[PDB]
């Protein structure tokens, strides 16, 4: 059940909200902003559907994990985060269930060393990195902003999610 699911609704919503979710400055961290640069050339894959289990779950899987914690809602608003990371919790479990389960496809390991590949680098940079600043309120600010520019981009793939007239 690969289907753009929270990519048409969800989008906007996670967008805006995400958005008002997050309360820094921009000019906090100039020389932090830069990092996590994800390949969107190798990791432009959202033609497949099968394939976007992997890819997809990871994202909202680094996400639910990193909002698990209380650092997250100790650095933004308590409410917005647990209705924000609640969204996907359910979202993920339901969603990997979908497209996991057998009652519809799923993927071999030979494509998902790439997918699995680049999705972890970015976590893996993205943890890494806010944990070696001691999840300082610059660190905080680079994961979140890197987070939506990943996440608007992987977004729009076909850009034919949903058409909002
Ligand atoms: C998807 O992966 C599973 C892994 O066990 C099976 O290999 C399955 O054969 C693959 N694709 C389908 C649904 O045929």
């Amino acid at each position: 059940c690969d289907l753009p699911q929270t990519h048409s609704l969800g989008s906007r919503r996670t967008l805006m909200l995400l958005a008002q979710m997050r309360k820094i400055s921009l000019f906090s961290c100039l020389k932090d902003r830069h990092d996590f640069g994800f390949p969107q050339e190798e990791f432009g894959n959202q033609f497949q559907k099968a394939e976007t289990i992997p890819v997809l779950h990871e994202m909202i899987q680094q996400i639910f994990n990193l909002f698990s914690t209380k650092d997250s809602s100790a650095a933004w608003d308590e409410t917005l985060l647990d209705k924000f990371y609640t969204e996907l919790y359910q979202q993920l479990n339901d969603l990997e269930a979908c497209v996991i389960q057998g009652v519809g496809v799923t993927e071999t390991p030979l494509m998902k060393e790439d997918s699995i590949l680049a999705v972890r680098k970015y976590f893996q940079r993205i943890t890494l990195y806010l944990k070696e600043k001691k999840y300082s309120p610059c660190a905080w600010e680079v994961v979140r902003a890197e987070i939506m520019r990943s996440f608007s981009l992987s977004t729009n793939l076909q850009e034919s999610l949903r058409s909002k007239e």
